[PDB]
DNA sequence: TTGAGGCATTAACATTTGTTAACGACGATA
DNA sequence: TATCGTCGTTAACAAATGTTAATGCCTCAA
């Protein structure tokens, strides 16, 4: 919040200007692969990647303030071939070429923390998420995944806890959890409504039974209380 | 590696000695939270969680050299919970306060892009796995597994390529692939021998139809080609 | 008004994986 | 030399997931 608010002006001094996406719309693909380094100022982006035969992955989401990096600082090469879609109405964005970066670093070292810190959180996000989706298989997979969106993207109502997004079809789940047909997503959704932890009213899920979410992403709901306390103390 | 060479005789300049491990010792656990940043230098090591009702889950090994980080190095509060066990007869590692780290890189940046890399290479590798092991339910998760020890313990021989490891159990494969029962892994396994494409010898694994590993592994063997390239050269 | 296309839902059927048990091989110990 | 404990197989049955198809609800567009 202010660690990036102020990370953000350390970029207008230097040149760096803020571009501007519309939803559907990617800042890098995999079919391009040039190295930059994003930072996600205002926006909700999704990273994915597209098999050989043409099947869809989405490997998590990104809200900003965020770093997402493309290439490494040292050889400058893909850190993978990854694409960052816009899903949110418009996201702004301050890209930068991997190479004006390791020489922007090297002069203040408290935004060099910055991004040296987010990318832990990055890598404990990775293996907490990891760990909960090879449990407890594909049912497990979606609780983790709906865990994730009631924390980033959750407010309480009376009706239970809103997922404010505004596209959560059911193969765009299964795309997150590695599902690849949306009536096998249904079926698993059709129970958590039978057991009565989540419904669906006003376009929206509602999620009732928080807790039964916890039993089955531990190690994402331990993400959040160390790495995103705040977003954890809005529902505990 | 030079790099990883250049930074041992760095720490050893500031009163940083090696730490020396046996098999079955943990440097780290996920119930003494002690802020560490462990630079391991030579052996192998299971970065593994255990759950509350007593589950193991094999996350991924390090092969020295590496850096692993129990700790963020602003909030120098955990990254979450696990273990790193020692799996070679012996291991050593230089283990410093995550506190201490903050200044040595503050005046060392070369040091400090280079550990900026090694968790470039940790992000990359958790996305390619994660990628890999969501798509194919287990038996893509059994075959990615297979494919990332090849290319770091593995070595040509006539009969087929050996998997230098030693107590590589079927528990081992399972908690490394989220499956609890050693039946269901030797039940993919006995597929895999009969498929031709690996082998039990001397209780060690050979294999012979590397390309059928890498349909179910892809961006991992995308992530050996772009993030290890030199081991990646050896089985090309 | 009709009709097209997409998303949610369910059925059914096939395949995989979860789960337990029983068997045999290998080691180790007395 | 007999006896126990670990580990790899296979069997057999339950549960979960892959897969396809059909149906119904909804928007959109003319």
């Amino acid at each position: 919040n202010a660690q990036a608010e102020e990370f953000k002006k350390y970029l207008e001094t230097n040149g760096i200007k803020p571009k501007q996406f519309h939803k559907k719309e990617l800042i890098f693909n995999q079919w391009d692969p040039q190295e930059y380094c994003i930072f996600l100022y205002d926006g909700i982006t999704k990273l994915t990647s597209i098999s050989e035969n043409g099947t869809i992955m989405n490997l998590q989401y990104y809200k900003g303030a965020f770093v997402i990096m493309s290439g490494f600082i040292d050889t400058e090469t893909s850190v993978g071939y990854y694409n960052l879609e816009v899903i949110s109405e418009q996201a702004t964005a301050y890209v930068i070429k991997i190479n004006e970066l390791k020489e922007l670093l090297s002069k203040n070292l408290t935004h060099f923390f910055y991004v040296f810190q987010t990318l832990q959180k990055q890598v404990s996000y990775s293996l907490a998420k990891f760990n909960d989706f090879s449990i407890n298989g594909k049912l497990g997979s979606i609780c983790g995944q709906l865990l994730i969106l009631t924390y980033v993207y959750g407010k309480e109502t009376p009706d239970g806890i809103k997922i404010t997004l505004d596209n959560l079809t059911m193969q765009e789940l299964g795309y997150s959890s590695g599902i690849a047909h949306s009536s096998a997503v249904s079926r698993i959704i059709s129970k958590l409504k039978q057991e009565k932890v989540i419904v669906y009213k006003n376009s929206c899920f509602y999620v009732q039974n928080l807790d039964y979410l916890k039993r089955y992403g531990p190690k994402l709901d331990e993400w959040f209380y160390l790495a995103c306390p705040a977003t954890w103390g809005k529902l505990n």
